[PDB]
């Protein structure tokens, strides 16, 4: 019943957004017919802010191509659920020597904007505007940025899917029937099609390196409070176990450092001093220093596919002839941490603070049957626990860390976290590194399997817990040989989680292939070097 | 469960003791057969120069390392004899010295270290008996930059029991008294750090915090600490009772007798070696130029927190220091903090207690209960619902003990969620509040004078001055800046407090008899400007006493 009328009243918003879009674009393409929207749209975004410095293009001109585009692309892949009102008026008062003068930037919906709902694809969250913009979109205005658009996200963002009951269902650029990724997917739909240059999103997950390879676009995901959490909304807030992080999203990684180099201002600090005055170190970034390089083809938990093994061995070849030492590097106790830390960390309550959400609402087919688990009593989830132990050690572990906790068991797991961390730090000394190469998640998965195959995260929430800064960079598309190959795809353990991935993964025929990058904590710059490196070597065209 | 007495605590007491006697034996002869060596060496011309002078004169070779090593250890073995604030001697520390990096910004310079900082071969008792006997393996990675950085640690200072009271008192290594009174309180939790260096024993040192420990003993003894953001030193290798506990944040610091040591030993640890071996904490450089600045500073101001009520002492260091800050330059503005109450209440004793003290009193199993600590121990083993029967018949009566009572329960993981959401909401509402005043930096009124022993642990409410930046993880200093007179302490009948529970009975009584004790107030800054913090506690050092600058 509220939620029908939420859903309903949703709708009508989305509808006038759209409609705002579309007339302020034929107001603009038709007084200035002489702009050329397709050499602007090529255009990169360090070759955009030059222009848009020097007095070639207009800050109108840039912002209303990108918002045609933007409203294009929104008929096939459905990211967009709010145009933003006030945007119009912001462009008109930008800083001029702000370092993102100009720039169309959207946003995820979790990012509260003067005015607007952020829904997160919950009932209760609908018609609750933000009176007061968060403090990294504050800095973006403050640094001639103008945020447009926001983009959609799956019900309660707990999922690299993305759907929700009120604004409806994100689809894959590339592929009608496929996943956009997520809980960043209306991020990764807008920019992997061109509706966007530069774009933000969180995660805690995988929610800014699953869309960004399901997509084909570069995403960062810097440490846990090396950005302002502060104005962001989410479902369970005090979860400081597995650390939640904020970063760009953009089609070249060389548009993520100079959007990091913007929000690392002095204006952030004064605003958030909660977030370390670290200034954004050029000097790191812009480094060819050989790199000692860690590898790993598998992580022995989540079978790669034929196009992401292909995809980390073509990386490793090209940076040994490039002049960097590869050395087989694997974290220790992968499954201890998923399965416990990592899983146990998320849901150490039970989720019950997450299920709260849930209270007299539509329950979306991306999440699966996520929310009917969760439900589950506490002597319910350890019942099933021991007796589908021998069956599925991986179902059996999981379900075993998504119950309730004590104060004292969440200290226990705290400190073993904190152990954890000192440990895989321990053997990135001993074995020398600077930087680890890591497969990722690809190619794009089907619609509504992303949440049914829990174990897929692996590759990303691993360095959630571990609150390493991790970046995702497309290197090669999948060619038909690599979906051919999926037929001989079983997986390590054969339950579920394998069996739907092993279908979801099919008929992925150019589709992008993305490589995960990781560096030390507090070395975002150091891990957008090596992103740096990855791209130029994979794909010249860009950079 | 069943009792095993304290048989093995007697035990490993009886081996702790030696270990402290044998110390000082090893100190003793060390000490005179550089003296034979060194006949016309000077002492006091040695020891009354400040560490500024001292480092100066190590880097052009005025002074040799042996020399300013062998005086200061000579000195704390004398202090100890009336102090009771050395636990060990690093017997591995003349090796050291000869291993010293020449270009090193600590080099030759005598670093006194907490017991809490693991030492390789060393127990890090904290006052517990199962954790003596446990010698470390290695060297935490503070104590490795100091030797990186040319410091050369030589011994452990005294600890209370579990390090939770600002006393200083174990069943293990004895009681710590303070340099200036022996009837008196040298501090906690680093009192042992307090009484070396007020005496003169330590040029610097380093201790850990969370309710105020830094700053307790640095205002009991009359010396310099400052206590940073939790993040902004590494806590890898840090021996406490506790594990896991992240609502209150634990921070470290430096210790000395003036502020310019402090930056200079902050300036030191903050290099290339902190960040490579703890990537945990933020490459953050110290910035000098912040430190260095002379430029006007927005003061904000209060003589009372409302919660627990100044001494006489405490009111008129308060005021003295605003005054001659205006007379500076400076402009000050009557600030004070939101819902005080709230963060040291439900906040500050929730977030320490949240299992209701279960993983801290596995620490006191089969193990003495020293008196310094007071009823704390049997107070956390009671049940859940027997707290809470407590709270609800204390509450009309004494709102105070009903609600540290009440927290000090044993809650869900969703409970703890709920509490460490609002600890950064209301860590957001100060810095809200902090800019509507437009402030630069903070002036609190810092608990003072030296209390009696055995005290401190049965006056909990007077941790409001401290406890309170812990939880707002805000990084916060103490200088000394006047010593208590005859008409502040005559003036101590006149105090009755705010609540009028026991609480402040008892720190009425702690305080009387005082004349002569030291002072200080207490400078907090914005989070991750601990340079901003020391520039202004060096404003406040200068303007008060001129003679240390
Ligand atoms: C975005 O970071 N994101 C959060 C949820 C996610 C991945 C997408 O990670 C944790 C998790 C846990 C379970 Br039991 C099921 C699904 C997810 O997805
Ligand atoms: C060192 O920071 N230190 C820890 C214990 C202390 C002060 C000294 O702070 C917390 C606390 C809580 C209670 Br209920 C009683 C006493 C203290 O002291």
């Amino acid at each position: 019943q509220k939620a029908r009328g939420a859903a309903t009243r949703a709708r009508q918003k989305q509808r006038a957004s759209l409609e705002t879009m579309d007339k302020a674009v034929q107001r603009f393409r038709l007084q200035n017919p002489d702009l050329d929207s397709e050499a602007l749209l090529t255009l990169p975004l360090l070759q955009l802010v030059q222009k848009l410095q020097s007095g070639e293009l207009s800050p109108e001109a840039v912002f209303f191509t990108y918002l045609g585009k933007a409203w294009e692309v929104n008929k096939g892949t459905n990211c967009v659920t709010s145009y933003l009102t006030d945007c119009e008026t912001q462009l008109s008062q930008a800083p001029r020597q702000g370092l993102l003068y100009g720039v169309p930037v959207s946003l995820k919906e979790c990012f509260s904007y003067k005015g607007h709902d952020s829904t997160l694809g919950l009932s209760l969250n609908e018609g609750m505007p933000s009176e007061s913009d968060c403090v990294v979109v504050q800095v973006l205005k403050l640094q001639g940025a103008v945020p447009f658009v926001h983009t959609n996200v799956p019900q309660s963002m707990l999922s690299f899917d993305c759907s929700n009951p009120l604004f409806g269902q994100t689809m894959n650029p590339w592929k009608s029937s496929k996943s956009p990724g997520g809980s960043s997917g209306g991020e990764g739909a807008l920019i992997g099609s061109g509706g966007s240059p530069l774009g933000l999103g969180t995660d805690i997950g995988g929610s800014i390196r699953f869309p960004s390879a399901f997509c084909g676009i570069c995403g960062l995901k810097p440490t846990g409070n090396r950005l302002s959490k502060s104005g962001l909304k989410g479902c369970v807030y005090g979860q400081t176990a597995v650390q939640l992080s904020l970063g760009p999203m953009a089609r070249d990684v060389e548009s993520l450092a100079l959007c990091l180099k913007a929000l690392l201002c002095e204006h952030l600090f004064t605003l958030d001093p909660t977030v370390p005055p670290l200034p954004f170190r050029e000097e790191v970034y812009r480094s060819s220093r050989p790199l000692r390089v860690g590898y790993y083809e598998t992580d022995n938990y989540t079978m790669p596919s034929p196009a992401m093994r292909r995809a980390l061995i073509e990386t490793k070849q090209r940076l040994e002839a490039a002049g960097h030492t590869l050395i087989p590097f694997l974290p220790n106790n992968i499954p201890y941490a998923l399965e416990v830390l990592s899983a146990g960390g998320l849901f150490s309550d039970g989720g019950r603070s997450f299920l709260q959400n849930f209270k007299g609402d539509f329950v979306d087919p991306c999440l699966g049957d996520l929310i009917l688990i969760l439900r589950l009593p506490s002597w319910f989830k350890r019942l099933l626990s021991l007796l589908l132990k021998p069956l599925f050690p991986r179902l059996a572990a999981f379900l075993n860390s998504m119950r309730p906790r004590s104060a004292e068991k969440l200290w226990k797991l705290q400190h073993e976290i904190e152990m954890y961390r000192q440990s895989v730090i321990a053997q990135w000394k001993a074995m020398n590194l600077d930087v680890l190469l890591t497969p990722m998640l690809g190619p794009a998965l089907d619609l509504n399997t992303p949440g049914r195959a829990t174990g897929a995260i692996s590759y990303t929430v691993l360095y959630n817990c571990l609150d390493f800064p991790a970046g995702v960079v497309p290197v090669t598309t999948v060619t038909a040989e690599d979906d051919a190959q999926m037929e001989l795809y079983k997986g390590y353990f054969g339950d579920i989680w394998d069996i739907i991935l092993k279908k979801a993964m099919k008929n992925s025929v150019g589709l992008p292939v993305a490589v995960q990058c990781v560096a030390l904590p507090w070395q975002e710059e150091l891990c957008l070097r090596f992103m740096r490196e990855v791209e130029q070597l994979m794909t010249p065209q860009k950079q």
